């Protein structure tokens, strides 16, 4: 299969926007497209953003030739400028735009520039890839042959540049000849569960069944889950901040006695806040008034339309990580496993 | 405001799949248009159907001219049989023709036969309204000025001749002089919520916000809600069966401690019953493939689309009926209160 986003003589990144219907590889030839790109969630996922942000100075970097170096150097800075601009909050974004910065302005040369710039990019890119395949292999020792594992969102390797989070769990599974099958909740208002993880296993061959994010209860009510893996957006000392709608599959959950995963990497975790420091904002509420351009509400209806919403770690069984997994008492563990 | 179905000079009934872009009133002239809106759907709910079928006999009545009362009467059961067959699982429907069609023929003239018609019609669909104005007055005790109710799919003023049962409940409280705020669920996948839910509440004045399904946890979390009403489809001796996504609500909000009620009239309870004797059906898997024309799931995604999920009585605060309320223990209650 493809990344979602790499570098193959230019930035190249798999439309999401396209999803399900067709798979389409589209080229990013100027800093602008990657931007609109980001933009549109045509590339998506904290790991596939820092990719973007770091292949976006190497783009930059080559965009048009330069005879001076300093005029390059001078162009990069303007590139990160604009790109971080897409939005100054994702701090994966910053990290990937910063980095390959940083690397690049290291040249003395307009060609050194140019190879470090894109180098750093695909170190970055390559080290995503290797953190998701740990982070699987350390999970996947959670997973049992025959089990039937409920997800949410999508934290698969479209979200990241490759393999996965919590999806990567499966697949680290699957590729151990565990069978298991996947239930996907179709996620609203943006269904990226049945637009998007569906498609993703599928894809790789693995079972999946779609199911409304409502349909969590019966199916728990009915024995059909052994486990749930979700991944993370953030990871606060009291809770795992995640799409909207993973805390009420984790109340489900936890009163069915059935685990709850939440695969994140270390740089998920932002352990020195709490849930009281973080801003939850609004979505778009045109989401939830059309389907496609179908009106599914009233036009001048109010609407609450939440981002994510925080799950009490008290409901967490273990938390997947490329450093291992870890257990209650996150408190004491948490600092232990990650290094701090 | 409008009844759902009603009979002014003529049978007229609101075209739900209509709503929420704009409101149409059908006018029935004979039995096939009837049946028309029957089959696509314009009309909704139990008591609709069943004041439909009613109605319909009273209207095959008016269809044509009778010189004789025999040929009126034997037009009578030829309407019947094809009005059963629009919906044949639809057993409301096949209620309220039989007892219309039971009533016309007691006539002994052809004026009679037509008289008797229509009066059993009014009559049902009048029994109904009244049935959900004492079930609304008995409910409205639950609910205190500033409350703010989150209710799931549409249990209101679409799903039944009118008041509705849930939003009954809503109604008869805002009479009251209560600020009643509700907060509606989406309700995938046919989003009886959004559309329905959501346009009648805004037409008669009440306070609404829309929310996805899935946001119910977060809600909660935050405090927003301060009780739940749902409706029922069914309710036996340990379940209460409603729309799927329903016994989810029920999880989120005992744990909560947020009281969570059911209204329902009696003739939804099924008494000789208990939930491992319910099936519940399957609904279309494009359900959850299409939203509009959009594709948003993978066309051979494999889907599990229950219509209805069970909610454990246990998780079911009080029942309330057009007998009053009921609260358990329910294996003692519900025959006392409603005269078993």
């Amino acid at each position: 299969s493809l990344r979602s986003i790499f570098w193959d003589d230019g930035l190249k990144l798999i439309d999401q926007t396209k999803l399900p219907e067709k798979l389409e590889v589209i080229e990013c030839r100027n800093v602008e497209e990657l931007a609109d790109a980001i933009k549109k969630l045509a590339v998506r996922g904290a790991p596939a953003l820092e990719a973007a942000g770091a292949y976006g100075i190497a783009l930059a970097a080559r965009e048009r030739e330069f005879a001076d170096v300093d005029e390059l150097k001078e162009h990069l800075k303007k590139a990160a400028d604009f790109l971080a601009s897409t939005r100054p909050t994702a701090v994966n974004l910053f990290v990937g735009i910063e980095r390959a910065l940083n690397a690049a302005l290291k040249g003395e040369s307009v060609e050194e520039v140019k190879e470090l710039a894109l180098r750093e990019a695909e170190k970055l890119a390559e080290e995503d890839v290797e953190r998701n395949r740990k982070m699987g292999e350390y999970g996947a020792e959670l997973l049992e042959d025959g089990d039937v594992v409920l997800t949410y969102c999508n934290a698969g390797r479209l979200a990241t540049v490759d393999w996965g989070t919590a999806l990567g769990v499966v697949r680290s599974a699957v590729e151990q000849g565990k069978e298991i099958r996947v239930i996907a909740c179709e996620t609203r208002p943006l269904n990226q569960g049945s637009r998007l993880t569906c498609w993703e296993l599928m894809e790789d061959g693995i079972d999946v069944t779609l199911i409304t994010d409502s349909m969590v209860g019966i199916v728990m009510q009915k024995g059909m889950v052994d486990k749930v893996i979700v991944g993370a957006d953030r990871i606060v000392r009291d809770a795992v901040f995640n799409k909207i709608g993973t805390y009420t599959v984790s109340v489900v959950a936890k009163h069915h006695n059935i685990p709850f995963y939440v695969a994140a990497p270390k740089a998920t975790f932002d352990w020195e806040r709490t849930a009281k420091d973080v801003v939850i904002e609004e979505r778009p509420r045109e989401e939830l008034i059309f389907c496609g351009k179908r009106q599914i509400a009233p036009l001048n209806v109010k609407v609450y339309n939440p981002a994510f919403d925080p799950t009490p770690l008290e409901n967490v069984t273990a938390l997947i990580t490329e450093y291992g997994v870890i257990y209650p008492p996150y408190e004491v563990n948490v600092p232990k496993v990650l290094k701090f």
